[PDB]
């Protein structure tokens, strides 16, 4: 199964699941943060998401739904906090067979090594949208920069503390935004997360299970993987937060975008599967480009022709479409975990709330989150109720 | 994949696809009805579903919602209009990847031969809850009676020509009602459906999709087969209707009943894994009694001990119970068949009305239904919109 290493932030690096990485952004900066791999290609960078920030951004400008703390994040005790918290909601989100799918599909749809715009026979491994450099410790005891490939990276937020988000790596190419995680071919995936601050909800009032939070994003970081990230499709919210959610929600997107969505997909799928069809080398040579064309073909579900050329077919497409686009939501997972869920997207979200131990098991546990039914709080899912389980959280300002 | 037969009313019997046979409740009655495999497992039998009726009940006393009509499916013309519209609809649900993975699911959820009153150690095909006679014809000229098992059977409407329903075989033990498809071994299941009489909604009005009408209670069905058909567990309706609607109505069965069932499926499971670990003979030689070991294991998903022994593997059943609950229902099969759906299980449904022409494929297709696209009718779903598709449909009275 999926395993969830463990460590303290203080632990020291050791090239496998504690390294010295310089982010995607940070490429060719030589800027390194230290980051832990919870899980086969997912890590944890325990720093604010300032990418395309300034400090200015990062404080309350003069002028509750947008709280602000520039030194949450900051020290060495917070990062370790965050780092547990992680642990514990991933651990949470895999010890649920519903967790456990997701987590799994996640993993495996790592970013085809290549895009639109790259050698069409050569898978690439150079490029920040598919690789971060790290720094190694070679026996010896000198100091080595190498790099590898990753699905997620997962960061603390912004300047926004409770504004999740989830965006594809943006690559810079004919002085225009061109994103692979769009194209089919997906790319690494950063998340901005906040496990503290969580909604709350009406449509008597309850606040959100973080874990829940975190799965919400982790969805967007699936449609991202398969390079089906429902652009800016604004309509007037994205149409890529609607399939996220679910539910009935889902079909207020009118079948003429979402059937021109589908058959974009399906377009850039056939045009992947042709490229897939050429690689016959790659730059970096600890790769077995015949694994990889194995792997690639599980993930986007391809055929070979009597002659080899790889080849979309229809039925497999459209199953694993309707898994990448349905298959996933807030709605689903929230029922499936005896977790409350809003009403409606569309559904008021109160000013956040803020979660000060979710560290305590004794307030969330990895198993049934608020909901602990020792402590008849399963029930009704009167955990995240605010009348009933008012020690668990506290108001903003 | 699965075939979908084609026959017309008057083709002789064949003693395959077409034959004679006695109805489940009509065991030992000697009283038979054509029928028709319109694939494994299922069979069609275009007769008003009479079983527990009088012909007092079949016409309108005086004293609409509730229409009615003696004289529907009577003649052998009706019969062969009904058979050709059941076909239609069960390639059209066949059509669409999302109707082939349920009559998939379906076909393989055989009702396990035998149920909690029966001989542990011994398979049983000897009861009308899992199978049924029919009349053969010998090559040598000679008509015998025999039986075969099966999992669904299709009959007309019963005195309401409007009211479609799923039913299970109850079976009469010491005095009181038995249903082995709410014990978890599942029996044949009987269907009562009208594909002509569609409901309407507007929770502008739409009438349904006779297609997802058959799907919905074919989500019965498949509850049915794996034995875990929520019994008349009214809350004030039975949860069972709102777990076959899905999306948020589907939240409004609280945890502590959803708890309660699991942990009774669960508890009917292990129960099964027991007692299919003793089966050892089989009443009717003519089973391979450990084909179906291997049948029954794959059904409900268990593994096999140390020394042998059937055991239920917690995650595994989840994944099935999860399958069987939420994998497909109302709201999201609508979703995958570019269907309409009433907003929410309890939204209004009006008048219903008549679909005169579902054999005329320029009004209703095995690929979209009512909402043709070369008729500009797939977009908006204005193929089922009354204002738009005015022709498609008649009113009741
Ligand atoms: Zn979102
Ligand atoms: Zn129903």
């Amino acid at each position: 199964p999926i395993t969830i290493n463990n460590f303290r932030y203080s632990d020291p690096v050791n090239n496998d699941t504690i390294i010295m990485m310089e982010p995607p952004y940070c490429k060719g900066l030589d800027i390194y943060y230290k980051a832990f791999k919870i899980t086969d290609r997912i890590w944890i960078v325990p720093e604010r998401y300032e990418f395309g920030t300034k400090p200015e951004d990062f404080n309350p400008p003069s002028s509750a739904s947008e709280y602000y703390d520039p030194n949450y994040l900051r020290t060495d005790s917070d990062k370790d906090r965050f780092l547990q918290t992680m642990v514990k909601l991933f651990n949470r989100i895999k010890n649920n067979v519903a967790g456990e799918a997701l987590l799994d599909k996640i993993i495996n749809a790592i970013p085809y090594l290549g895009n639109s715009y790259s050698l069409l026979d050569k898978f690439d491994t150079n490029s920040n949208s598919v690789s971060f450099n790290l720094l190694e410790q070679d026996p010896s005891g000198a100091t080595t920069k190498s790099a590898m490939l990753t699905n997620l990276i997962i960061f603390g937020p912004g300047p926004v503390l409770n504004k999740n988000e989830v965006r594809g790596i943006v690559l810079r190419v004919d002085n225009k935004n061109y994103f692979p995680c769009r194209d089919g071919f997906g790319s690494i995936m950063q998340m901005a997360f906040c496990p503290e601050y969580v909604p709350t909800f009406d449509n008597s009032k309850y606040f959100q299970d973080p874990a829940l939070l975190l799965m919400h994003e982790l969805i967007h970081v699936l449609h991202g993987l398969y390079g089906m990230q429902v652009s800016s499709h604004e309509i007037p919210i994205s149409a890529e937060e609607l399939f996220t959610f679910g539910g009935q929600d889902a079909n207020l997107i009118s079948i003429d975008i979402k059937n021109d969505l589908y058959e974009k997909t399906l377009n850039d799928y056939k045009a992947i599967a042709n490229k897939l069809s050429q690689v016959t080398s790659c730059n970096d040579p600890n790769i077995d480009i015949d694994s990889y064309k194995q792997i690639y073909q599980q993930k986007y579900q391809f055929d070979k022709d009597s002659n080899g050329q790889y080849i979309v077919n229809e039925d497999k497409f459209q199953i694993l479409y309707n898994s990448i686009m349905y298959g996933f939501t807030e709605i689903e997972l929230g029922k499936k975990f005896n977790i409350k869920t809003r009403l409606s997207y569309f559904s008021m979200n109160h000013d956040p709330v803020k979660i000060p131990n979710l560290l305590d098991d004794t307030i969330y546990n990895d198993t049934e989150g608020f909901n602990i039914e020792s402590k008849d709080l399963k029930s009704e899912y009167k955990g995240q109720n605010m009348r009933v389980n008012t020690n668990a959280f506290r108001n903003v300002d």
